[PDB]
């Protein structure tokens, strides 16, 4: 028996081969434990990860044709998915994320997996990261009989994240940069998406910086206005986007099939916007962009990594994300690291 | 045949296997005593210990998922509490405390108990710990047949306190600081919840302090205002709280779950409050925070040596409650110790 | 799964919380990895540590009473192990030494142990010290879940030892002085004890010392006889202890109860010995203390650097070792460090 990321009790099952997912891109974190058969156990899984991961999904795609034919149990939010569909997949796991764009602890679907025989499983990598993106790594090691793969993760990731806090740890907050992130940047109808006490905010704050909307916002993610930052006008700006090139919506352009040029070209609209383009940091060049995704990922080490790089360039000089993202590659996936995952504005 | 904390005299079971605990939280005093199988002999419980202390709970759990399984009397309230249910479980023993959240010495489930020829036992380290602290573990010991757990425990707790006794004893008077203790601070619909002569109000004779509401209250327990406080202006304040860190009810966060800064920055949260905030002790940074479940534990020692040590900061400089805490868990607990149970302020 | 220091294959446990001591001293490896909770897994040792190293013992004993309560499985000598009290302890790991006061690799306790199904881990601090040291603590690392603390371990070690060999590799061995360490001086039977190629001699090789017995002796430890040491007249002469300041035993008083006077005033009993008394090290005032329980200890780095600012004063005049034991002692373990672990003659 382990303890889920709900406090919940979930009993391990003996064996596991048809695993439900209840947000795609939930798959971020079992591609760490499926070595070179990443896809053999999924059943089914939220159209997120095919929907909002377009890139990441080709590059799957073209090493393994059959990812086309996994089930989608629903599009991107909750609230689509079909419970139905989902049954008759007869899972032998599910698993849910605290929050996102698939059901939390309290939804129906939960219920009727409860009374089918379903163990479900609640992990985290979005609400609260730096509390629970090792032990869900721990837990998912547990429940799907990857504990060695797993406990790898782990070493690695606390290896590459120690290299930052070993440093930020001792820095008095008065001599922290004040930072921004404005998630999905250029792509919401409102302005300004970002994080709080929590999702990207727990990267800011291990890499050392003093997020500005940690105190305007009671949550995770939330919304402030342009005119707050422009008043706050922080050391730091940080956009997240993960569009893809040839996607003529509004954002930033970053990911699998993204090229430095491209991205720091879209970085660059982005940063042209009436306001933004008045920032004290915008002007001083201390303006970045990070991939979306690693908002609900176990990956966001490599963004914590480039957050600190930002916040204290000479201090992490020698660290290099490209490298920990090389590594994280090859010991752990079945594809190429290709794209761009972050930008410096030109 | 031995004497309760009622005065009454108790038959000791020859072997006892089915534990009725009148308030949950006296699970505390028998957890000293069952080792590795904590659980192993309690038939039914006050739910007080399960939803008014869902951290500690939730640890229990994770390592016995069977806690789960045992029935609860009642809510929070002697007047919830069910005499049929109580009586199926057919207990061999009862256990009681003279006050609190479970039946008192004069309750009707007390007379039903002796008709249906169950021993009750009365225990207390809520309204006189300092008188029946030590007694009511003497007595656990002789009617669960543990003498040898209780006879160690006793000797660990008279040890730890006379590390603080031997020096306060000898304090005279006007030497001491002036104390308020604001129990369940901020989460009171009306403030100020304190202790009088009795309570926690028996760790701050015994750390050396002079508890401002020793002579405003006539029992353990009560109310004074906040102007009243504000008047008597005293050289140390001290908050109570045992609230879980993610719950958006005011509070202040304490428990096997809680980080330091969750502690630190929930404790500010308490000392921001209007009026508080004026304190001399809030601005001279003598304010501090203590678990509030300690009003009823025979883990008490742990308190009253977290009070000395604010109390007199360098003559128990050399004291650290976390070991005595580590020691009491390693030599008698089941569980890890974790989480913050007491918090500066910054 | 990992390979131990007697070139065997051990299989790392899934989780430790039963360690068996062959040797009690292989606590100071144990030590490095538990942080606050040093005793938490250890479920019996050799006596060698409580009787061998009172005075390391009693500091832990006053912060940690329950030491007093491990089971000692043995005296100081591998005969005097009861394999039966071993066994009943039902370890779930046994880390044993190359040498030493405690089994070897071909005892029949090891096979007593492969045949119960417990995993069995050899370290080395004692016979091949410069070899296997570090590669001691990674394996200790994986076997006992604490690949952190162990690669911190490693780090500082590796960097205070590099601040010795950094000028030492670079030294000709013609202007290399020459060193005998007389291990236990004073306190054997027959005199002198010392080390060969291993033991002290790697710490002697290591600080660009000539030890004077390499080459007189085939193992780590062994025998030279007085007047060879008065003939071959070496440059530096060394004698370890480790004797408590209240035993008026022969023998140099070293450790954490010792005063600088009180290891002076032994150091000089020891160098006022017939014919030690006439070597040219003594009366030039090149004669030196060190503690003699280094010679079995990850804490090693301290000897190399002492030895090192012994054979050559002003190119190590900037080195302190004292710093360097603090710099040990806040970052790994859980007791304030005191006493005299190394003195100059007067
Ligand atoms: N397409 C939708 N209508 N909703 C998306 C579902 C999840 C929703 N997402 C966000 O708020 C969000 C904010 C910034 C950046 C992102 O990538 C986001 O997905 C959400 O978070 N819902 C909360 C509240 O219900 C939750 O799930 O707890
Ligand atoms: N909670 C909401 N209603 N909207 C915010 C999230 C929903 C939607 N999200 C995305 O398009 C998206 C794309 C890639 C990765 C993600 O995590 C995403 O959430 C969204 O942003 N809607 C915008 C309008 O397009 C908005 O609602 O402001
Ligand atoms: N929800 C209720 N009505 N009562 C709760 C339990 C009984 C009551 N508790 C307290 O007054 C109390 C006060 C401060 C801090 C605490 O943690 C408390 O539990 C109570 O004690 N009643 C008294 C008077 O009869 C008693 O039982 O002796
Ligand atoms: N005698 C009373 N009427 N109130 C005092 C106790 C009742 C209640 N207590 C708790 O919720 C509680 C929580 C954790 C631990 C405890 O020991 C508790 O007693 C309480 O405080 N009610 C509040 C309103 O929430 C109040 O009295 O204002
Ligand atoms: N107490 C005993 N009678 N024997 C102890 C066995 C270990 C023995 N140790 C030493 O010879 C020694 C020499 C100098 C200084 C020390 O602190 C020592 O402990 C020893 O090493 N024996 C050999 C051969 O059996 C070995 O262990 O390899
Ligand atoms: N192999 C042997 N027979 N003797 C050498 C070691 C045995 C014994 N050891 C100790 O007293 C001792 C004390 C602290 C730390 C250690 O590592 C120790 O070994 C010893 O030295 N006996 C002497 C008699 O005085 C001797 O053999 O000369
Ligand atoms: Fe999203
Ligand atoms: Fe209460």
């Amino acid at each position: 028996n382990i303890t889920d990321m709900a406090g919940r009790s979930v009993v391990i099952p003996a064996k596991v081969e048809r695993i439900l997912l209840g947000e795609g891109r939930l798959f971020y974190a079992v591609s760490l434990l499926e070595g070179q058969k990443p896809f053999d156990r999924i059943v089914g899984w939220q159209g997120d990860f095919r929907k909002l991961d377009t890139q990441t999904y080709a590059v799957y795609k073209a090493k393994f044709p059959q990812v086309d034919n996994i089930p989608l149990i629903g599009n991107t939010t909750a609230d689509s998915i079909s419970p139905e569909k989902v049954l008759t997949l007869n899972p032998d796991i599910a698993i849910f994320g605290l929050s996102g764009h698939g059901p939390g602890k309290n939804s129906e679907l939960v219920k009727q997996l409860e009374k089918a025989g379903v163990p479900v499983v609640f992990v985290d990598f979005r609400t609260s990261p730096l509390k629970n993106t090792l032990p869900s790594m721990r837990v998912l090691g547990k429940v799907l009989h990857r504990e060695q793969q797993a406990n790898d993760y782990i070493k690695f990731y606390e290896d590459n994240v120690r290299k930052v806090t070993e440093i930020t740890s001792k820095i008095p907050a008065d001599k922290k940069p004040s930072v921004f992130i404005e998630l999905r940047a250029g792509a919401m109808e409102e302005c300004c998406g970002t994080a709080g006490k929590g999702n990207m905010g727990d990267f800011i704050d291990q890499a050392g910086g003093n997020n500005m909307a940690k105190n305007l916002l009671p949550g995770a993610l939330g919304t402030v206005n342009l005119e707050k930052v422009l008043s706050t006008n922080p050391d730091i700006y940080i956009a997240s986007g993960g569009k893809a090139p040839d996607n003529n919506a509004p954002g930033v352009s970053l990911g699998a099939q993204v090229t430095k040029e491209q991205a720091q070209s879209s970085l660059q609209t982005i940063l042209d916007r009436k306001g933004i383009n008045t920032l004290s940091a915008v002007k001083n060049g201390r303006s970045y962009g990070i991939w979306h995704n690693f908002y609900n990922s176990p990956y966001n080490v490599l963004a914590i990594q480039s957050f600190a790089k930002w916040f204290y360039p000479q201090q992490f000089a020698d660290l290099d994300p490209n490298n920990t993202m090389n590594s994280l590659y090859s010991q752990f996936l079945a594809i190429e690291p290709t794209g761009t995952y972050w930008v410096d504005s030109t």
